[PDB]
DNA sequence: CGGCCTACG
DNA sequence: CGTAG
DNA sequence: GCCG
């Protein structure tokens, strides 16, 4: 009754197994810090299954037959049901390795591989990094300078103000171009780490060269604290009562022919899209990315005019963005 | 056992 | 290497 | 870590 792929089931933003899913996601995150993408995926998938259930898991028997629940994930749930805590999870939580890798990878410009190298060098704190700026890229310097603001959640009220300033710049750069909110806010989140926008133009080809023109205009308005094509990963100045704060903003351009694929990809969730691409390739023999959907036997691309088209071409029931919170 | 999403900057 | 969902 |  529970399909194996996250793109085969609705997953709402809020659900009935929050504590259980959180614990499994700690173990997933820890596996990622150790470079075990397979273990990360299984724990992420198990967590996602619980988010899709219609009511709370109260007894171990309710895990029977659920996909991605084997001995390990089942034992985590068992311990949480019986004692309210899982010793493995708590050991990860308090571990110096987990805490430091989490802190370092949160920095814009720092990935698992950099964080791990710094950890092995003995570094543990942000001030450790600041007192050695020669070891840092300009991207990492920006991420470290702005880390405090970037650690503060973006609110949906922030988002609407940002969208209007992006629209004004986009309108000067190319009249008729449009701006669509994507990412977690499109899935209904009330908060986020960043804001994602997708830009296109109704006349195919008119979007060529657009993003540099948009960025130059935002920079001239004094709004860009950091940036640097079709993707721009920025830090923006956002107004605040009597001051401002730094906010991560991603700007993406797509031709209108590819817009449904780009919208689908950039709306996420991350696990939803990995699962959708995995389903496409393994179950349907089609190759999906944010530009299109390729049939490698006919050597043809599927034209899509909507996200609904894409779900139909993959043989999946349509899920609105609010149900893609895998 | 092999596989685990698939891009761009 | 970083970034994205 | 789990599916197939
Ligand atoms: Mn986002
Ligand atoms: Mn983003
Ligand atoms: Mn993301
Ligand atoms: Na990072």
């Amino acid at each position: 009754w529970m399909p194996a792929y996250a793109c085969q089931r609705p997953t709402p933003l809020t659900h009935h197994n929050t504590g259980l899913s959180e614990a499994l996601e700690i173990l997933a995150e820890a596996a990622g810090f150790e470079g075990s993408e397979g273990r990360l995926l299984t724990f992420c998938r198990a967590a996602s299954v619980l988010k899709a259930l219609p009511s709370p898991v109260t007894t171990l028997s309710q895990l029977q037959g659920l996909p991605h629940f084997g001995e390990h994930s089942s034992r985590v749930v068992q311990e949480l049901l019986e004692h309210g805590v899982c010793e493995e999870v708590e050991r990860v939580r308090r571990s110096e390795r987990y805490q430091t890798m989490k802190l370092f990878t949160q920095i814009f410009g720092v990935g698992v591989k950099t964080a791990d190298r710094w950890y092995r060098e003995g570094l543990r704190t942000l001030d450790d990094l600041r007192e050695q700026p020669q070891k840092l890229t300009q991207q990492q310097k920006a991420g470290l300078q702005h880390h405090q603001d970037l650690s503060t959640p973006v609110l949906r009220s922030d988002v609407d103000a940002l969208q209007q300033v992006v629209e004004e710049a986009v309108g000067q750069a190319l009249p008729g171009a449009t701006v669509t909110l994507t990412g977690g806010f499109r899935r209904g989140k009330l908060q986020g780490h960043d804001v994602d926008f997708l830009i296109t133009h109704p006349k195919e080809g008119q979007e060529a060269g657009l993003l540099p023109r948009v960025m130059c205009r935002l920079q001239d308005q004094g709004l860009i604290l950091y940036h640097q094509f079709e993707r721009s990963f920025c830090i923006f100045r956002l107004p605040q009562p009597g001051s401002w704060k730094a906010v991560r903003v991603d700007l993406v351009v797509a031709p209108v022919s590819q817009f449904p694929f780009a919208l689908l990809g950039w709306t996420g969730s991350k696990l939803f899209q990995r699962e959708l691409r995995r389903f496409s390739r393994k179950e349907k023999g089609l190759w999906l990315n944010s530009h299109g959907l390729f049939d490698p036997e006919q050597k043809t691309f599927f034209q899509a005019a909507s996200e609904e088209d894409i779900f139909r071409h993959l043989g999946l029931e349509y899920l609105p963005p609010e149900q893609r919170n895998a």
